[PDB]
This record gives structure tokens, sequence and C-alpha cells, in this order.
């Protein structure tokens, strides 16, 4: 199925039920008016970090189901799978062949090692500093081949996941093929994940770095063009790198308007958030939650340094069930695990507000599965795991589900959504006014139709305005 202008879904393969049959049945049964598209988060075997850490690409994690499965799901709603572009699993057949056989692995340039990528003398402490490092260590574990010999390969994130060499026509092959298979399996869009992180280079911070990483997006995209799928760059940084990837013409994730929503509904001001929805690019996929925490980095400039204080602050403050502890490093963490609707202390109308906002946004708006459900912080789930992220991860039930639904809050989000994805208006385009301090006003216009929103942010109250004028 083609993308559209519709909500898409964000889910676990086993979050919504058991497996990808429960979620096929939960779209089919309960969502066919309110989500026209699903982002299902990697469900490839994995060796951590909850799909993050893929093994193959070619077969579905049993335990959630097959292939067969997701075909069946693409064929009702248009598809979002991930493919990791950084980095594999260290479990993956590709890394345990480089490993045993070495230089007689036909996976050997897949990866990069620190004997063949440091010229004689180098790296100094230059070299290692200006690289943008996310731990305290620089970005290389040790290996021991079988034949005994030792080594370094470059490794960014955890000890599970290793880079990828995109320099490598044995890495254009496995990614180009990849890409090829999970374009066969019914996808309309691929977010590429950590892509900023893709290229490794002598003289830079190894991050966003050009102009290789425009040659990069723009081979992918070139592979994905012919089936009319599209690439969705993912990155979390200042909003002029989300503009610089839309002006090379690529979709964005708007991680910025969660944080705006956020301290408009708190201050009660229309003033920051009126900002970027002028200013922000037409061609994103907006959010207020995702699977990770709020992020703060996103919003930077958008939100004076007081403002996103007063806003982190009145998070805990006024956020249901909520604790300073559950974002530190005892819960295994600048992003806030909370949900989206705890972080506005469980309050229906100030949440409806919220997702009024994302959809008039622009760009795509995209839900995710706690947030459809108007869902509490999982404190039962955060104590159990010990992962400050689980709070924010409850696994539904098809039976919690169905009682879910009979609340207005989320019934009343269901009529806001299918109002979105039904209503010509959006297909057009949007003013955006603000009066005084506290009232926004957005306006979608396509030819006789148009979509309003009137909110007041300081009371919280808001009218949704739908009209046809045939002269």
């Amino acid at each position: 199925m083609k993308i559209k202008n519709e909500v898409m879904l964000i889910t676990y393969p086993d979050s919504l039920g058991s497996n990808l049959k429960d979620l096929k049945y939960v779209l089919e049964a309960h969502l066919k008016e309110v989500v026209g598209g699903v982002h299902i988060l990697p469900f490839y075997p994995s060796s951590g970090d909850r799909g993050f850490a893929p093994m193959d690409y070619t077969k579905v994690d049993e335990p959630f189901g097959t292939w067969e499965d997701i075909r069946e799901i693409s064929n009702e709603f248009y598809t979002m799978y991930e493919f990791m572009i950084n980095h594999i699993s260290k479990e993956s057949v590709y890394f345990k062949d480089f490993i045993e056989k070495k230089e007689e692995s036909p996976y050997k340039d897949l990866f990069i090692r620190y004997s063949d990528y440091w010229p004689e003398n180098r790296p100094t402490e230059r070299d290692i500093d200006l690289i943008y490092k996310r731990k305290d260590k620089a970005p290389f574990i040790d290996v021991t081949f079988k034949d005994g010999s030792t080594d370094q390969v470059w490794c960014t994130f955890s000890e599970e996941q290793i880079d990828l060499d995109v320099r490598t026509e044995a890495t254009r092959k496995f990614v180009r093929e990849t890409l090829e298979f999970l374009a066969q399996q019914g996808a309309s869009i691929i977010r590429l994940d950590a892509f900023a992180y893709a290229i490794k280079k002598l003289d830079t911070n190894c991050f966003f770095v050009e102009p290789e990483i425009w040659e990069l997006l723009d081979w992918c995209r070139d592979i994905l063009e012919k089936h009319e799928i599209v690439l969705l760059p993912e990155i979390h940084e200042h909003y002029t790198i989300q503009e610089k990837i839309a002006d090379k013409g690529y979709p964005v994730y708007d991680f910025a308007l969660p944080m705006l929503v956020l301290h408009a509904l708190y201050s009660g001001r229309s003033e920051r958030l009126a900002h970027w929805l002028k200013a922000c690019p037409r061609k994103q996929f907006t959010t207020l939650d995702t699977h990770d925490g709020i992020g703060v980095v996103d919003v930077k400039d958008l939100l004076t340094e007081e403002e996103v204080e007063f806003t982190v602050n009145s998070l805990y403050e006024k956020g249901a069930n909520v604790k300073r502890v559950y974002s530190s490093e005892e819960y295994n963490n600048y992003q806030i695990n909370c949900t989206y609707y705890s972080a506005l202390g469980n309050d229906d109308q100030a949440y409806l507000l919220a997702r009024a906002i994302q959809m008039f946004a622009p760009g795509i708006p995209q839900v995710y599965y706690v947030g459809l459900f108007a869902g509490e912080n999982d404190i039962e789930l955060l104590e159990q795991t010990k992962e400050g992220r689980d709070i924010n991860r409850h696994y539904y039930s098809l039976e919690e589900i169905e009682k879910e639904l009979e609340r207005p809050v989320v019934q009343e989000l269901f009529d806001l959504m299918k109002f979105r994805n039904q209503s010509k208006a959006f297909d057009g385009t949007v003013d955006v006014q603000t009066t005084f301090d506290h009232l926004l006003k957005i306006t979608w216009t396509n030819g006789d139709s148009k979509a309003v929103l009137e909110a007041n942010l300081a009371d919280k109250t808001f009218k949704i305005y739908l009209e046809h004028h045939h002269h």
C-alpha cells in the first residue's frame, strides 16, 4: 500500500496482544478508521536493545510470527520497517564468519578494523577527542580472530552492535539486497536508524559527515524510488540538521513538537509553538511520544534554557506517578522516561488538545500505541525490569484493549484521528496565527474545504471546525 496522508501507528510486534497475528486483529477490528499506516519496530532476530541489534533481516523473530503475517498487515495499511544502516549484531552469521575466517571471510569488508582505518602513528589524542562519542571510551571493541590474531572493530553503541563499513562493495551489496528484500515484504517507508553515524572519515567528528552522507542517502533513495518507497532518515539533533535533510528533498521527523506542546500546555503560551509550526519543514512525521523517552536536545533554540527548565520541572511536579530516579542511571538511562499522557498529569482535556495540535501540525502524525490508548506510566513493568524506558512500553492484552476503547478520552482521540484521516483540507496548505499570548489558530485549506483548530493554551479549551463551501 502506497503512503497516504493518514495517521501512522508506532507499535512493537508483541505490544498489542502477543504477536503479529494479534496486531493484525487489533488493526482490522478496532483501528481501520483511525490509522492508515503502521510502523512495526524491529521484528528481526536481535541480540540486544529490543530489536536494534539485528542478526538477520530475511526472517521475522519466531515468537512474533512470520514475514507472511507482515505482508498481510501491508495489504491494508502502509507500513514502515527499520533498516539499521550503521550496525549489525555481533551474533550475526556475517560477524561470526569474520571472526572465524578473517581474511577468507566474504563478510570481512562489512566491518571497520582499527589497524586498517588509522594511518601509522594514529589515532592521536586529538583524532579520538574529535569523534562525536555516545559513551566515555573511543568507539572500538577488541576482537580475537580464530587464527589467534587480535584487532579492534568500530563500535558506536553497545558491544552487541558492530558498525558496518558503507565504503565497501560488500557492505553496499548487503544494504542493496536488504533494502530490495524489505521492499518485497510490502514496505511504503524504510526508516534509516542512526544514519548520521554511518560515515567514518579521518579529521572529522564522524557525525553527519558532508558530503559523503548525501551520497549515502541518495544511493539508498535511488534503490527505493523505483518501488515508490520513501526513505526516512532518522536523527535526534538540532532542528537545523532536520532543515538540511528536508532541503535535499527527504522527509524528516519532528522530535521538537513533543517538548514545544508540553511547554505550551504548562505555560499557557502559543508563541514558541506557533513559530515552529510556521517555520518547520512541510514534509515530516510528527510525534508526541515514541518508543523512546521525551527528547529535550531536539527543542534546543526553539525554547530558551529557562523554558526548557520550566517544562522539565513541570513534568516531574505535575506528571502522574513520575520520579526523577526513573530517568537516572538507577533505571539504565537528556531523554525523559514518561508516557505523554502522564506528562500532562493524566489530564484528558490537555492530552486531547496536544493530539489536536499534532493532527493540525505540518506532516503525517505518528501515534505511539501507548498514546493511542491514553496510556499512563507503567510503574509495575518499570519495577519488574528496572528499564526506565519500560514506563512507556506497556504490553497490552486484547482484553485490556477492548476496555481502553470504552474510555471517553480514547473514543474522543479516535474521532480526532478519523477526522484527520478523512478531511480533504489536510491535503491543502496550512496557515498559523496567534492572538494575544495564549491563542493558536491553524487553518488547512484545500479548494472549497477548510479545517480549523482554535486552541486556548491557557484554559486548554479548543474548537475544531470543518466547512465545505459549494458556489
